């Protein structure tokens, strides 16, 4: 029954809005100009960065640390969202942990695209905008940190998905039965099956003229895997070049594959 799938799509979108304070709908309103009361302050260099802190220790390190906090906060939002996916909290606790461990960064980059355009990324709940060029000019090895995320976003954003679409896609990512170390794959696959059915119907109804959007979206999951791997390799470099900088415990536990 497509009625049961629509109900599921609704539930997930409702939960998504309740779990993520900054939606794509709001991110785009800020970025496009449906503003006057939502205009962000733009950081494109040092002085503007200094000016930014006023109404929003080398530069690179500070920016990376703030980035760590936001990532940790995002893990929290995603964990809260995960609990609303029917069947998730009823799985073996060890598996719930494994799914989150491997799913959170793929979700972080998927949603990060909502805050990006080819010129930069929204920061601090949308109050600021840091240009891609500025980030690209940070000393090594931080200058190459975000570039791959922007490249992904530019392409991913071309799919023109909205929050109701993303809510289901994110649920699909979390319930991946192929994650390393899963104890009971079957119950997870059965849940993903239902989620895949919901995503398929949603895309057909929400994007009637977008042929094979469903398949094109699932293929993006390959891009997300890639991004994580490179990111991990870059993190390895930072660990060794900055021995005076500390990586957040939660994040360390996540990468401790
Ligand atoms: C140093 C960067 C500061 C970024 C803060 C900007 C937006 C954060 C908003 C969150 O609270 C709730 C929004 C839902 C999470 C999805 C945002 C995209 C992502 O960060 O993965
Ligand atoms: C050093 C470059 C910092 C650029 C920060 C600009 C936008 C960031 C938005 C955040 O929500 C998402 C950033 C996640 C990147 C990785 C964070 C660390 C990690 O979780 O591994």
């Amino acid at each position: 029954e497509s009625a049961d799938l629509r109900a599921l799509a609704k539930h997930l979108y409702d939960s998504y809005i309740k779990s993520f304070p900054l939606t794509k709908a709001k991110a785009r309103a800020i970025l496009t100009g449906k503003t006057t009361d939502k205009s962000p302050f733009v950081i494109y260099d040092m002085n503007s960065l200094m000016m930014g802190e006023d109404k929003i220790k080398e530069v690179a390190i500070r920016i990376f640390q703030g980035c760590q906090f936001r990532s940790v906060e995002a893990v929290q939002e995603i964990t809260e969202y995960a609990k609303s996916i029917p069947g998730f909290v009823n799985l073996d606790l060890n598996d719930q942990v494994t799914l989150l461990k491997y799913g959170v960064h793929e979700i972080i980059y998927t949603m990060l695209a909502s805050l990006m355009n080819k010129d930069g990324v929204l920061i601090s709940e949308g109050q600021g905008f840091m240009t891609r060029e500025f980030l690209k000019s940070l000393r090594k090895p931080f200058g190459d940190f975000m570039e791959p995320k922007f490249e992904f976003a530019v392409k991913f954003n071309a799919l023109e998905l909205d929050d109701s679409d993303l809510a289901i896609f994110i649920a699909v990512i979390i319930l991946s039965g192929d994650r390393p170390g899963l104890l009971n794959v079957k119950p997870i696959e059965d849940i993903q099956d239902n989620l895949l059915q919901a995503l398929e119907l949603q895309l057909k109804l929400n994007h009637p003229e977008s042929s094979q959007l469903f398949a094109k979206l699932l293929q993006k999951m390959t891009d997300l895997r890639q991004i994580v791997t490179e990111h991990v390799q870059l993190l390895q470099v930072i660990k060794k070049t900055e021995t005076d900088m500390s990586l957040h415990p939660l994040l360390q536990e996540i990468y401790k594959d």
